């Protein structure tokens, strides 16, 4: 039994990091096969980051400006190019440890871990949801640029986010591995704010199933509720609509549990009306919308990786 | 910034983690140089575990009967012992990413990250807190038996806890890797059940200043106390007694922020007093106790491992 947040087991990237250094910028890489990702602005100075021209900069830049360090040894950059707002340095040597990998772009709504590191050193693992607003609630300091997320799949490692920016209200944003943002961002040191959040919806609901499933069961109430009604007062609580689509995903939860999804919709919609009443759920006094219906069932059925 | 609940990278214990195998009994052990550790109740049936003689069934016990298996390989068995609840293999193989290791036997109020593991492939990995009643709170099943907890610091792992049962209210109970279980509690299908469990108040304190750190500081107010007078309105909230060696151990947090222990001391009688008044810190709105002083520290100054 139990319930915990918990992250994908991290060796597969920590094999992949590396710190980059050019001039006196040091921030961190993903090595795969024979090219490091970075975000391109290692390539700035403080004056630089307020309105940098970056396909200028890199103009400047022959492959010696680009320190790439594993642990002892130094690669030797052999090539650069830069897609989007990722840097491409081509080194002379394949990484040994390169995992089976994809790069995925992630929908709202959806959870990875990171791999917090700074100097290309793990500093250690979490898991975070990529929120409505197209940010991430993480913990990064100065250094941690260039430091992953990432899903596994068996053995097959999905890297699909890199960190390079910090929003007011702490949070944070990033880009794929293809160098696009998620959100409305832009990596230049300018006045930016993220859109007021939602509440993800069919993530609540996989967490009240998680609890059933642990035995907490004092919230779920005897009624029933239509997807229309459910939406309606959901609407105002700033929860995401539900569709048809989340109700199918949420069936395999349903089926191990006995209950529909609009019997829990009817639990959730009593709660969000009359409150928690000084009771915790999963030890939890607020609602969770950080665990997906898959996380639920990989952390209550076993699902495992290697 | 942000502050998470965050592990250790688990890369230096994945390539330690093994299948051992019993008649039908399958649980996960731990490969270190060419000793493979695991619980002793992998030598058990179903029937076995209520009142086990443990000695007896393992006398009767060949090195055949093991079956230990690391992906694809098997590896031989040739020689097996028991210290207190751990069996000990010896194997014919040494394991070559056997990381530098320690073994360790925490205190209550301590943390680590445990890696939870079925049929010796890991599923993920949190932080934990070994509870005031020698309890944690994980997420474990069925065929988890066996998955370690760890802490690193720079390069070498300091195993400190080896999952072995599971509690009433779904807490759980281990051992230490030289066997001995943390708490009162016999590795035999029995009733049991863990102490009323206490809230470790170095621990909120720690998690208090990465609070203001992380500029949440609503709940600083202008006062100071004295540690006797502390002590006494934490004793009716159960929580532990603040000593001075906590109050030493704070003094890095409370140097970096300028609030001297005794003013956030101050702010912390008041919260359990006045409770939190609708308002969340970091997130939450309890308060947590499950960030020791260096986990705050390493977070929020960037300790690294490798
Ligand atoms: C990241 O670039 C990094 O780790 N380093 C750059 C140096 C060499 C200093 C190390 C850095 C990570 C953040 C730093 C503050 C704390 N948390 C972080 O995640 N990213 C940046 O500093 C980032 C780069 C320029 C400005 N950045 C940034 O995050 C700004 N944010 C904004 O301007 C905002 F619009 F609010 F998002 C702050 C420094 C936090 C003000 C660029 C975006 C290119
Ligand atoms: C662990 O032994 C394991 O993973 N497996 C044994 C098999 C082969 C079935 C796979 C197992 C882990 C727990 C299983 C329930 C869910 N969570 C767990 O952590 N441990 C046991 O089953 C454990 C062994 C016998 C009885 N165990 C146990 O945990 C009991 N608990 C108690 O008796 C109690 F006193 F409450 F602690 C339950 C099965 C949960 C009732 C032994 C203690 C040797």
């Amino acid at each position: 039994s139990g319930f915990r947040k918990m992250a994908f087991p991290s060796g597969k990237v920590e094999g992949c990091m590396v710190q980059v250094t050019c001039g006196t910028t040091t921030l961190n890489g993903l090595w795969l096969d024979d090219v490091v990702y970075c975000p391109r602005h290692v390539i700035c100075t403080s004056e630089d980051m307020l309105n940098p021209n970056y396909e200028d900069l890199l103009i400047r830049k022959s492959n010696h400006n680009f320190l790439v360090q594993a642990g002892n040894v130094q690669l030797r950059v052999i090539g650069h190019s830069m897609q989007n707002c990722v840097l491409k340095l081509k080194v002379d040597t394949a990484n040994p440890k390169t995992p089976k990998y994809k790069f995925v772009r992630i929908q709202p709504g959806q959870t990875f871990s990171v791999l917090a590191c700074y100097n290309g050193s793990p500093s250690g693992v979490y898991q975070c949801a990529m929120r409505p607003n197209f940010t991430i609630k993480g913990s990064f300091l100065n250094g941690s640029c260039g430091s992953v997320g990432f899903n596994i799949d068996y053995d097959c490692v999905s890297f699909c986010y890199m960190h390079h920016m910090e929003l007011p209200t702490g949070v944070h944003a990033g880009t794929d591995l293809e160098g696009n943002f998620y959100g409305p961002f832009v990596d230049r040191q300018t006045a930016q704010a993220a859109g007021t959040d939602t509440t993800i919806t069919v993530n609540v609901l996989a967490w009240l199933y998680a609890a059933v499933i642990n035995g907490d069961r004092w919230f779920l109430n005897r009624f029933t509720t239509t997807l229309n009604d459910f939406n309606l007062v959901a609407m105002k609580y700033n929860y995401e609509p539900l569709t048809q689509d989340h109700v199918d995903i949420l069936g395999p939860l349903s089926a191990q549990t006995g209950i529909a999804v609009l019997d829990m919709c009817a639990s959730l919609k009593e709660l969000l009306q009359n409150g928690m009443n000084g009771r915790t759920i999963l030890g939890s006094a607020l609602l969770e919308d950080e665990f997906t219906p898959f996380d639920v069932v990989r952390q209550c059925s076993g699902v495992t990786f290697q």
